[PDB]
């Protein structure tokens, strides 16, 4: 689909058999998601933004679901304020920008 | 033109007359500067970002031209990681997400 951008790209998203609400977010590097408990292992890591940084979970190969297309990569679970996409699940979906 | 996000981004605006790089950001509302000195009146705002809060200048209808295509609106002068143009200018500039 084609989403403009008067609000915010909200989509929903399935990860780990639960759906959850995310904003398509070209400034975003990786994919960073409220907490959870997914299982597996994870690495430790430390992302930061406007206000400074937050410690994050990062597992890889996870597998996510957007608006019906598949994407597996790397993500990061936190005390985010907001579920983000990042580029690197963007990519994989086939998204642009376009103006 | 049509971006993908294998890499940042990244592209070129024109403010105050000056050239900058700024990265295109959906998951941004509104439109943040790197520190720089802007004509014009401002007053003092506050923005939240994933680490918390940070103290902004808001400069009003500042002109701004983004890869040639031209905006006026609200520009925020702070403390941000990197500069970021966010929806406020995106939609007028007639950008949008398609996937
Ligand atoms: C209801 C809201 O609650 P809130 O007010 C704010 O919540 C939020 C709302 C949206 C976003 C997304 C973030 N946008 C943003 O910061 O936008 C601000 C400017 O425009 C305003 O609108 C939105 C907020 C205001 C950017 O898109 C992405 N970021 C990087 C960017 C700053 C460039 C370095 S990233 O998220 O830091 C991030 C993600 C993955 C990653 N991988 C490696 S680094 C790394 C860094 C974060 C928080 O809570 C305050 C405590």
């Amino acid at each position: 689909p084609q989403i403009t951008l008067w609000k915010r790209p909200l989509v929903t998203i399935k990860i780990g058999g639960q759906l959850k609400e995310a904003l398509l977010d070209t400034g975003a590097d990786d994919t960073v998601l409220e907490e959870m408990n997914l299982p597996g292992r994870w690495k430790p890591k430390m992302i930061g933004g406007i206000g400074g940084f937050i410690k994050v979970r990062q597992y890889d190969q996870i597998l996510i679901e957007i608006c019906g297309h598949k994407a597996i990569g790397t993500v990061l679970v936190g005390p985010t304020p907001v579920n983000v996409i990042g580029r690197n699940l963007l990519t994989q979906i086939g998204c642009t920008l376009n103006f």
